[PDB]
């Protein structure tokens, strides 16, 4: 019998809390789960396969965890300010054409005509001269949705578009606790660890608390965060720095009460641009979590909350700050001998495309999927190291181009950004960009790509991302994808395909509910 | 305008034609379409063997009824490729040898989908209880209903035409390419020109301007499809585009072929092509009414014409000296590029395997469509020919891979061919994947997938690996690790075993044979 009969993870949080549950639905009670974790709500923001790849997996249902965690819904995040220079502002400026500097990367699926995207279609007028319409107005009636405000569901929680969440994620990781611990019959011990053994081999063999508990287990899991006391500490796993792609390293966050009444709730997170780095908004019911991520070699901290209380009139003598140096890049491995690493022990960047609760579940499903025994077959952990290392670098690449790609040059910072290199892997993509074709078609429609892991896992970044965020800084192709010049029926298709997107937005805008009255009804307020 | 005004595709055949009919769709009347055929006598139909999505991705798209199509070229149903004799040694014989454990040497690589329990395929439940000594089934049998019909040789539809399975198709290729040449001249005024190509005219570019004819016609063209077979009279003669011989892989360079009258009455028709191993390569059978198609492809390295022709005159008691045989020398790999200047290559001009998979017409539409996809203007954006010819490499290779391990993994060691397949290195990419396998993983895990990307991006999915690795022997170190702590999934697994079973029982009982059926489609 070569199971493992022990699971120890080090760490809470969502992280800690994700694992423990989702392991404890996985194994289905053949597993000791121990988790050992020592005893303000900024916000955070999510991808739309949440409910189906995590939730579902555990039968909670959507409405259940969203009334703990003050969740609210996101179409898309709105990127405010990433082409004019000047102070941060949440008003977004003028461009030369009269448009204000905003543009939206929805969840909401483009539609094909003869298998060429609608992206192809707009960008082929827009080029020839035939449009005045920006890409997200053009392509996604998700766009007029998000102008209105409107909610994502019907009163009567039918569905009208695809969406994700807003929430508190320290009531997210506390609704998890209680639920493997009540429900799962997972151990927690509240204490702090003092030393990792180790064998001969270099394996974990148990961790000594304080208290002088010697927690022996067979696989450990590092939730501790960017410290990486397992990983980077007791199994030396070094960590690859990769502020050679992203600049941003730093964050000071608040949640900000707000008059929801007056204003409504915005059904989408907000990416607004600032001198050193972006600021989150983050809507949830009765106040919305707001984070300034910033270069500390740009901004001193000081600086940087300055520019952030400043951005929201914010009191700095009754406002609570929460101050954040992160570390930016991944392991070298993630995995090593009997030691998995899961969150920000694992790897990390930014939160400029709501990636970081992603990374946990994704994480969390690679291992139960390359779950060892004693054994650690080194091609379990091998295929899992490069799942980790694929998903991250990918999306690593996807971040700095939204940087690399802004025409701003106002401040040292958005210089710097522009200094740096791309990976070959989006040079290859921004060079098919450039000569008209997709870059990454979807392989499927939306229920197949939200509804299976391994659809969405294998395609995660498609052609409309990369048409929102280029098309958004105003990155063009060089001309017309070639083969849109021999498909005049084609092109007659595309325009009908645009009139529904204008006559579904029309009809969407008048009959949803406002998200403010959608929020109230699903809280109960 | 700077489009494209004429394509000219040099021969007809399956590549010619199904270029000129689907560049007639996609060009929506826009393009000049030219083909260049020269006269030609069909030699005897040989027959060819297909995979699904043909019919969504090739006649859907031209409008084109399956029953319109397979009724001109004398079609049949496909449910699998059926491999005999691969594992255990000796002479050429349709008839299964027996294993070491009872079993006929026989296995099946069908189209049906494997079912999953907590997101894990059948197939690794299988193998957990087939490694932990609690079931002596095979992978096929186990997994797969259409075995069991196959077995009983019933039709994938019944007689109301209602779908029971997936399938494909045998046909005679010439039929199906006569059928598409009336189809583009008729339908979509593509110009059939009955002639002999007499010189290639390039520019000081090395572009092509125009092909001269025997009857002193200049055909000018602004882009050229090479559809002229083997001797790649545009890409590898006039463009000099070498091509890469990939012998290195697969060893095969040779066939022996002709069409056997069948007593469909007294035998019935089996519903799958068989593949039959032989001592120096393997032999294919592609049933459809009233005979069947068969060649024994072979390395003329192990086994001289004469040598080859004797076996394969042997194995269906035919006269080696009152027989009609088609011999074809194969060159086996691709070009260096499918698409050098302002030539695209399809089908055999532009790369080649055996038939083993049945991928031959696959690559034909898969190219045309990566070609509809990357169209050019007079232009030639070097990054639209670039993406075109990255994605005809990835296709090729993928299954070159998938092919050697046919060969690498059988056991089989009792003759000189057999042996020396075991001496070839396989290329890392399929090295990846059978350490995977060996771990227990999944290799690649798969209506939707019969949209062309999908099927495209995901060719040979963990269904197809298992059929062969398994079929063949060669198994996982160990079950897939994670199965040890889901007692409630190998139970769930169970009822997925029941459902197989009693699927194949239902369906042999009330299935229609592939004979009454091919007799009512065939009028």
């Amino acid at each position: 019998d070569n199971r493992i009969k022990t699971v120890v993870i080090l760490g809470g949080g969502t992280a800690g809390w994700m694992t423990a549950a989702y392991l404890g639905k996985a194994l289905q009670n053949t597993v000791k789960i121990v988790v050992l974790e020592a005893p303000i709500g900024v916000g955070e923001a999510t991808i739309p396969n949440l409910q189906r790849a995590f939730f579902d997996y555990l039968g909670i249902p959507e409405e259940e965890w969203m009334r703990e965690c003050n969740a609210s819904y996101k179409m898309a995040i709105k990127f405010i300010n990433w082409r004019t220079p000047g102070e941060g502002s949440p008003d977004p400026r003028t461009l030369d054409d009269g448009h204000t500097d905003t543009f939206h990367h929805p969840f909401g699926l483009l539609p094909s005509a003869d298998q060429i995207p609608l992206s192809h279609y707009w960008a082929a007028k827009r080029l020839q001269g035939e449009t005045d319409e920006n890409f997200d107005e053009a392509c996604f009636a998700d766009t007029a949705i998000m102008n209105a405000k409107k909610a994502p569901r019907f009163l009567d929680m039918r569905r009208a578009t695809n969406y994700a969440w807003h929430f508190d994620a320290s009531k997210v990781a506390a609704f998890l606790r209680n639920f493997a611990v009540t429900k799962q019959a997972v151990e927690h011990v509240e204490d702090e660890m003092t030393e990792v053994l180790t064998d001969e081999r270099g394996f974990i063999t148990a961790l000594r608390t304080k208290s002088g508990r010697i927690l022996q287990g067979d696989l450990f899991v590092d939730c501790s965060g960017f410290r990486g006391l397992l990983i980077n500490k007791a199994m030396e796993e070094p960590f690859i720095d990769m502020s050679d792609h992203l600049l941003c390293n730093s964050a000071v966050a608040t949640a900000v009460p707000h008059d929801d009444e007056k204003n409504g709730v915005e059904p989408y997170t907000s990416s607004i641009a600032m001198e050193a780095g972006w600021t989150w908004k983050i809507p949830m019911l009765g106040r919305f979590g707001s984070g300034h991520v910033y270069s500390d070699h740009f901004a001193t901290q000081d600086e940087a909350t300055l520019a952030f209380s400043k951005l929201w009139g914010l009191d700095p003598d009754n406002t609570e700050f929460n101050h954040v140096r992160f570390r930016v890049g991944r392991n070298r491995r993630a995995w090593v001998r009997n030691c998995v690493s899961v969150g920000l022990a694992s790897c990390f960047v930014e939160p400029l495309e709501s990636t970081g609760i992603y990374f946990i579940y994704a994480a969390i499903h690679m291992l139960a999927k390359h779950f060892p025994d004693k054994t650690f077959d080194k091609v379990l952990v091998d295929r899992f190291n490069r799942e980790i290392e694929e998903m991250f670098d990918d999306t690593r690449d996807f971040l700095q181009a939204h940087y690399y790609f802004s025409p701003r040059v106002d401040t040292p910072f958005w210089r710097a950004n522009k200094e740096l290199k791309l990976a070959d892997s989006i040079k290859d993509k921004v060079e098919t960009y450039r000569a008209g074709l997709p870059v990454n078609l979807p392989v499927t429609d939306e229920g197949t790509y939200y509804g299976n892991f391994e659809a969405e896992f294998r395609n995660f970044w498609t052609n409309s991302n990369y048409y929102c965020i280029f098309a958004g800084l105003g990155l063009m192709p060089r001309n017309p994808l070639p083969a849109l010049a021999y498909k005049p029926q084609s092109i007659a298709e595309a325009e009908l395909l645009f009139a529904d997107v204008k006559r579904k937005g029309d009809t969407l805008v008048e009959s949803l509910p406002s998200t403010y009255d959608l929020l109230r009804q699903l809280h109960g307020a």
